[PDB]
DNA sequence: CTTAATTC
DNA sequence: GAATTAAG
DNA sequence: CTTAATTC
DNA sequence: GAATTAAG
């Protein structure tokens, strides 16, 4: 029952995360950038009602907050099915174009897996839930990601923005990967015999024996929870000689 | 009056040419070729009446002759203007594909002109009329170029073919250029001080003085006429310090 | 909905 | 260069 | 007229 | 991939 032994480490029981050791992120703009305010494309009531629950949850969680910003990008009504479930998707392309580029340090899955020794056959795969939202944004950079939100009948002031690293921002994957690497540096040092692969929010822990993988997993979950990250108990693959990681099926040491 | 001094050398007074020193040409087929007989696309009366005079002239000249051949390619009604003058154009692409390739020995105009010394300022440009028709085709190769010709009211048997190198055949330019080079080899040897440029049917004779260009031109015209070639008196540019050759304007030694 | 590419 | 894909 | 390429 | 060019 890994779920009961580590309440804080799982999204299911530890609540929304927040990387407490990471300083709020400051997002540098390119040298010539000036704010861009793109009007919000009219949204149907169906889309608005579909998105509303999500916006309210984020406001309650403090991930979204009201604001007045010279920046504004549009929200899009996205429903994977034909017209089923919705979810807000922000078009941050005009913001991305004005943000200074950073070196892409996230390794491609192929190269990352090359660092997996044949000696480590016991695997544990964890995926961090709402990973980007665990990283705070400095108040100075929050206005950059503002969007409009209203209600034809008693709606918020006007704009809302993110207080955490947002989805759709070009540097989120890299910034998150780099932050988690800093937070897990000690863990690696304290567990020299363990192999830990990180691909943004997807983690692979490899060990030589089931026992080591057990103790190692316990230590990783404890560490992750303490740092403020949250893993999916639902999708978790604990101490298995066969696991699915980054589209690959790890078995017998193949792939 | 160069026209009167060399009756045989001009198309205007010497009649259709025939390169008497050149053996009738044999056209080798590719190793796997078999005859192809392409049906003649129906031709309107307007097109037929327009082409008729040309066919009759060629038959009278012996350039076209009746035949029965397993080969057949279509004739096309071509009228440069909107619907004015006509002229028969044969689509020999299927024949070209079955004929063995030869090395392209005709130099491009740019490289050909590089062999024109600044010392030779006096130019004479001649263009041979119906040049390809001056070269005979061996009877064994004549059937390759057959086409259909009839008259809704008393028409020739069925097919006609060429007894001379035809227009539209992929190797005609190269074969003609090579044949003329063989026929003018002696002339070059007999006139070491003269510069002679050959580009298929377009000739440029260059000399150091007007006198040399005069005597040289007289000798070239006499030689051409004797060999059976015919130049255009109409377009002839004799002993000029400025002439148009291959799209270029030769003047002061420029171009 | 808008848009940088990639196809047909 | 009017559609098709892929994406934010 | 049919066709190998090249554009839009 | 439906037009545009170029050609035999």
């Amino acid at each position: 029952t890994w779920l009961s032994d580590f309440p804080q480490a799982w999204a299911e029981t530890g609540g929304m995360g927040l990387a407490v050791r990471q300083a709020p992120l400051i997002i540098p703009l390119k040298a010539t950038s000036t704010p861009v305010s793109i009007k919000q494309y009219p949204m149907s009531q169906e889309a608005r009602l579909g998105i509303k629950p999500h916006i309210q949850r984020l406001l309650d969680q403090g991930i979204l907050v009201p604001c007045q910003s010279p920046w504004n990008t549009p929200l899009l009504p996205v429903k994977k099915p034909g017209t089923n479930d919705y979810r807000p998707v922000q078009d941050l392309r005009e913001v991305n174009k004005r943000v200074e580029d950073i070196h892409p340090t996230v390794p491609n899955p192929y190269n990352l897996l090359s660092g997996l020794p044949p000696s480590h056959q016991w695997y544990t795969v964890l995926d961090l839930k709402d990973a980007f939202f665990c990283l705070r944004l400095h108040p100075t950079s929050q206005p950059l990601f503002a969007f409009e939100w209203r209600d034809p009948e008693m709606g918020i002031s006007g704009q809302l923005t993110w207080t955490r690293l947002p989805q759709g921002f070009k540097n989120s994957p890299t910034l998150f990967d780099e932050a988690l690497h800093r937070d897990l540096a000690d863990f690696r040092i304290q567990h020299p015999d363990l192999i830990l692969l990180q691909y943004v929010d997807d983690l692979l822990l490899a060990a030589t024996s089931e026992l080591d993988c057990q103790q190692g997993t316990r230590a990783l979950l404890q560490t992750l929870g303490n740092l403020g990250y949250r893993a999916s108990a639902k999708k978790a693959q604990i101490c298995q000689k066969q696991v699915k990681y980054l589209g690959y099926l790890l078995k017998e040491g193949q792939r």
